[PDB]
């Protein structure tokens, strides 16, 4: 069970051609174990891969989420960071990530952000990027606008069909993400410092 599911079946009903080519990791951690990890690679038409991690635990539910388009119509990735640490507290991100270092992206229509502490702002994420907080009970508040980034992503994908298999293309992408993501408190923490260097770099962010 978890407070994702709407996002989730809203994720894969946009994209379906999205199945899974590789279960990457299966992971027991956290107290005596209380903390699991699932890690799948999935691909389909019109995309490199979408890796999707989700992490549980008693207290937290991250869904951590990015697909990577095939090269060649110079696409955004869309990339989702939904994370339960707490019955108490939530944040909601999502955006368009785009491969190109320092490169404005935006789709005129939707809500724009509004600094944060972590990332810079603009570079690889898009003027839309979609940063809330709130309580778990609260979360499908914002379903609707998800599905509206979901529909403006597909017709992207269909507009353009790009083919290119090209994964330096995320180099610049995958490396700012490595340098800057705070993921490596808490997976050090569950799961221990070997795990998390393989999860961050074999699989989060492996196109560096
Ligand atoms: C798997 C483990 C995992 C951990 C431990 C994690 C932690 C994490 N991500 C954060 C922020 C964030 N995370 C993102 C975005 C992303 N980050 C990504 O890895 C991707 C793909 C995006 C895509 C949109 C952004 C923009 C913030 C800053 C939010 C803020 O400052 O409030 C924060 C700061 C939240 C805050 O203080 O408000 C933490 C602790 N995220 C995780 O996924």
């Amino acid at each position: 069970k978890t407070i994702w599911q709407n996002y989730i079946d809203a994720l894969f009903e946009t994209f379906p051609q999205l199945e899974i080519s590789e279960v990457w990791a299966k992971w027991d951690g956290g107290n005596v174990g209380d903390a699991k990890l699932t890690a799948n690679i999935r691909t389909g038409e019109h995309f490199l891969k979408a890796r999707e991690a989700h992490i549980v635990d008693p207290n937290s539910d991250i869904y951590n989420t990015i697909l990577y388009p095939k090269t060649g119509a110079d696409l955004p990735c869309f990339g989702m960071d939904l994370m339960k640490f707490s019955d108490k507290k939530v944040i909601i991100v999502f955006d368009f990530q785009h491969p190109r270092e320092k490169y404005l992206f935006s789709v005129d229509g939707l809500p724009e952000d509004g600094k944060y502490r972590f990332f810079e702002m603009g570079n690889h994420f898009s003027k839309n990027i979609f940063v809330r907080y709130c309580k778990p009970d609260e979360v499908d508040q914002y379903l609707d606008t998800f599905k509206l980034y979901l529909t403006k992503y597909k017709e992207m994908i269909d507009n353009n069909k790009p083919v290119g298999e090209d994964t330096t293309v995320y180099s610049d992408f995958d490396t700012y993400m490595t340098e800057l993501d705070p993921v490596r408190g808490y997976m050090k923490n569950k799961f221990g410092e070997g795990r998390s260097e393989a999860f961050v770099n074999d699989f989060l962010f492996s196109y560096k």
